[PDB]
């Protein structure tokens, strides 16, 4: 019940799996094989090491015969009862262990496909009992390590795009191919192609590890065959090109050269790590002052919704070497016996979200998202069956990789077939703003389908410019409007009986009341409400044409999105003047004023 390796001489032993009692797999439906190793099965005929489900066919007799055939141990069962095709025929299977190092519940024993003409059973079983070395998805890059091991399909296989719906080309990378349905791709390969009229032909099995272009740099990836070109050993090839944001992206056919397959992968993984810019700092273009996010970086956070508790961190891992779960996460799903990654915390952004004041942080490509129903009712981790909690899509008593559809199986019947993600996790933090939050705490916002959080996080830190510069530069010339800012009170013309309220660069103080806080400038119409014109934070200043330009924007709700606008336009004068009423344009809704003043001048 053993073999060994003709190059390496490595000790293979499956006396682990030798059972009386053995195995079932599935075929069909609700058929069935029994089935042990190195030995006959209880459930057969004496001497028969595998047979059909309620009707005891003898799809082969038991031996100890284990071939090794590329990386893979084969068993064969011999002289099986009588075959359909042609008199005297037997039965026979091909029990084929393809290696694993993950365990999990999908260790077992399957019917890859079924060849008629000749009566033959295909099988796979996964095993990290017929593992020889380590799963070798990584190259060192100077000082750190590129690692591809988050690609590696483990439930099945990337399909290749239909060139120039019906399949064509599979694809995992450091483990073999797992089993899929109705796919009868060839036990231990790496790289498959499935024609259209033809039994689908290997093309890659996993020959070494990723290797390193020095230069311009890329990661590329050779795959072998033991079936022979219609030329000359078929070979294959995937180049992986960085390519940075949410999808982790499958791999593509690229060249064709006919004894040769060539693919491209573009994908976040082959991508340096970059230290950001601005630390823990977000920083606009539009808006030219920056707000400090490092005060909440100082710890992690434990946030939680129904039962589902997250640890948060900003700028810093999810969790420090004490929870040791999700490795890298900048947020992590807790649960305790593991940890799920909703992101690198590496490949962190920061963006202003202009349409709301707010700051948005987000982290990326953390583990995958998890799998649902064939009709698309989420799956429930863990759930319970034949009184045994499970973490992920099994293969028992079905064919295909199924998962239930509430907590307790045994107890509810609900289940369906699993269809896999291929969107890895994602989160994100949306920082609103509230002046006595010191620093704040986060609570979950929204969840979907366990593949995406978003926190809303109330703190002080993206709220606090009530008070601005006035010094700035155009075409090289400085002006000083610290002149006309007044650190107490404000400036008031009266036109038409309607009262204005205009300070530069500084909240309006001691304002009428419903001028806001952080009003910039305002409006009291004789009798009537007042109204905000502008907000201090959102000032603008610039040089048209010998005039000095101020631009106060988000005043009062204008109709259509719209909100009010000021304007204030500045030409050099004698005396520190008044401000004026202009215009106001009714299309923008924009308030413009006029002033003279001192302070538009330039001195040296
Ligand atoms: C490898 O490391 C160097 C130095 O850190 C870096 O410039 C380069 O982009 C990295 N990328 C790869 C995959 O070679
Ligand atoms: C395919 O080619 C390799 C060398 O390129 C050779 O070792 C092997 O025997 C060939 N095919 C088989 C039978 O594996
Ligand atoms: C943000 O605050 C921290 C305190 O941890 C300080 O070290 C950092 O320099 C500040 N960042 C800025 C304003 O650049
Ligand atoms: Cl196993
Ligand atoms: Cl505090």
């Amino acid at each position: 019940c053993q073999v060994t390796n003709p190059s390496t001489g490595h000790l293979f032993d499956l006396s682990s799996l030798s059972g009386r009692a053995g195995f079932t797999a599935a075929y069909s439906e609700k058929g069935l094989v029994y089935m042990s190793i190195c030995g006959e099965n209880e459930n057969c005929p004496p001497g028969v090491g595998a047979c059909f489900g309620q009707t005891r066919i003898s799809v082969g007799k038991a031996n100890k015969r284990l071939r090794y055939v590329d990386q893979v141990l084969q068993l064969v069962y011999k002289d099986g009862s009588p075959c359909p095709s042609k008199s005297g025929l037997s039965y026979k299977s091909v029990i084929s262990f393809v290696c694993r190092p993950e365990a999990g519940p999908t260790n077992r024993p399957m019917l890859i496909s079924l060849d008629k003409q000749t009566c033959t059973l295909f099988f796979s079983w996964h095993t990290p009992l017929a593992c020889e070395q380590a799963t070798e998805c990584s190259v060192r890059n100077g000082s750190s390590i590129v690692d591809l091991s988050p690609l590696i399909h483990r439930t099945g296989g990337y399909e290749a795009y239909d060139e120039s719906t019906n399949p064509d080309f599979y694809i995992n990378i450091c483990q073999p191919l797992n089993p899929m349905h109705a796919v009868p791709c060839p036990a231990g390969a790496a790289v498959c192609k499935v024609p259209i009229d033809g039994p689908p032909i290997d093309i890659g099995r996993v020959a070494g590890p990723p290797i390193l272009n020095p230069i311009a740099n890329e990661i590329y990836l050779n795959f072998e065959s033991s079936t022979p070109c219609l030329a000359d050993n078929y070979t294959s090839l995937i180049a992986f090109h960085c390519k940075r944001g949410v999808s982790m992206g499958t791999p593509k056919l690229l060249r064709t050269s006919e004894c040769d397959f060539v693919f491209e992968w573009e994908t976040p993984v082959v991508c340096p790590d970059e230290v950001r810019m601005d630390g823990c700092t977000l920083t606009d273009e539009q808006l030219l002052y920056s707000f400090n996010l490092s005060s909440l970086s100082t710890s992690t956070f434990k946030v939680t919704r129904d039962s589902r508790t997250y640890s948060v961190g900003v700028c810093t891992f999810a969790v420090g070497p004490e929870q040791g779960g999700c490795k890298d996460g900048g947020v992590c799903l807790l649960s305790g016996t593991k940890g799920a990654s909703f992101g690198r915390l590496q490949s962190m952004k920061l963006d202003y979200r202009h349409q709301d004041e707010a700051v948005v942080l987000s982290y990326v490509n953390g583990d995958r998202c998890p799998p649902e129903t064939d009709d698309g009712v989420p799956c429930v981790f863990p759930f319970i069956f034949n009184g045994k909690s499970y973490e992920e899509c099994i293969i028992e008593s079905r064919a295909k990789l199924w998962c239930s559809t509430t907590a307790d199986y045994d107890r509810d019947h609900e289940w369906g077939f699993c269809r896999h993600s291929n969107s890895y996790r994602t989160s994100s933090i949306i920082f609103k703003c509230d002046e006595d939050e010191d620093i704040g705490r986060p609570q979950v916002f929204s969840e979907v389908r366990g593949c995406d959080v978003t926190f809303e996080w109330k703190t002080k830190v993206v709220c606090p410019p009530k008070k601005l510069e006035c010094k700035f530069v155009q075409k090289h010339k400085t002006y000083d409007l610290r002149l006309l800012s007044s650190l107490t009170g404000s400036w008031s013309l009266v036109h038409n009986g309607v009262s204005y309220y205009i300070n530069l660069c500084q909240k309006i103080y001691k304002g009428p009341l419903g001028c806001s806080e952080r009003a910039s400038i305002c409006r009291r119409t004789t009798t009537g409400d007042v109204q905000v014109l502008g907000l201090v934070h959102t000032q603008k200043l610039g040089v048209i044409g010998d005039k000095v330009v101020v631009t106060y924007s988000k005043g009062y709700p204008c109709g259509g999105n719209k909100t009010a606008s000021s304007v204030i336009e500045l030409t050099c004068t004698k005396t520190v003047g008044r401000p004026a009423f202009k215009r106001f344009d009714i299309d923008s809704c924009t308030y413009y004023f006029s002033w003279d003043s001192r302070a538009a001048c330039a001195v040296k």
